[PDB]
């Protein structure tokens, strides 16, 4: 699963937070997004292309992610497209439990922060940069430098 990401919009106080899960190490890559269009949506996603390795992503077939725009840039940056359903097991199945876990980590931080944008960021740092509770346990971001690394 070397540079597969699966990536799902979903909202939070009025707010569109454009989610991406890299399947193999856990890790979080989150962004505030306008609005939930074609436009938006590939300026998003062509930030993540620019610091992060992706050869696919995986998503639902909303209309911000299956469209002209978006079908032209990720042909253009080299990068495989797999989508169904908004749900569905095939390209979608990390999504919910994600984005759930994501929602309680920034209802958590949003007290004590003095935007919803930094709680978002402190959410995912929680997320990337705490080592899962378990005995050889690597935090996401470890794993996935590790994951690259080798690669």
């Amino acid at each position: 699963h070397m540079g597969i990401w699966q990536m799902d919009c979903t909202h939070f106080d009025g707010k569109i937070i454009l989610v991406g899960i890299h399947v193999e190490s856990g890790y979080i890559w989150a962004q505030i997004i306008s609005q939930e269009t074609a436009d938006c949506t590939v300026k998003a996603v062509l930030q993540l292309l620019s610091a992060h390795n992706v050869t696919e992503l995986q998503t639902d077939n909303g209309p911000n992610f299956k469209n002209q725009k978006m079908e032209g840039v990720l042909n253009y940056m080299g990068v495989k497209h797999k989508f169904g359903i908004p749900g569905n097991p095939q390209s979608q199945a990390l999504v919910e439990n994600v984005n759930h876990t994501l929602k309680v980590w920034i209802q958590k931080f949003l007290p004590e922060t003095t935007s919803l944008d930094n709680a978002l960021s402190l959410a995912v740092h929680s997320l990337n940069f705490k080592r899962r509770g378990r005995i050889g346990g690597m935090a996401p971001y470890e794993l996935l430098a590790q994951q690259e690394s080798l690669r």
